[PDB]
């Protein structure tokens, strides 16, 4: 099976994927 | 625009999803 | 071993991690 | 504030987050 997903609301996802990544690094050191 | 996911990929997706969710708790508890 | 985190940069973690949670419904409804 | 937060914990969510950070690339293309 296949799902349309918004590209931006992938892209907006990854964006905030992306800001706890870089987050978490600062917390743990 | 859409793009044309695998349904078990969402799954896959919403399963990584719910986990960092349920590590909450954890997390904040102290 | 634990880690001493600023209650703030938890909070932030928290609202962060709950914006992921909250994308669900809309990444998956199609 | 400081909270007390398990080093192994915020590890694991690290790996968590770098996990789903390193999938939702192969989704969106």
């Amino acid at each position: 099976e296949f799902v349309k997903v918004r590209k931006k609301d992938l892209e907006r996802l990854t964006t905030e994927v992306m800001q706890i990544r870089d987050f978490l690094p600062r917390i743990l050191n």
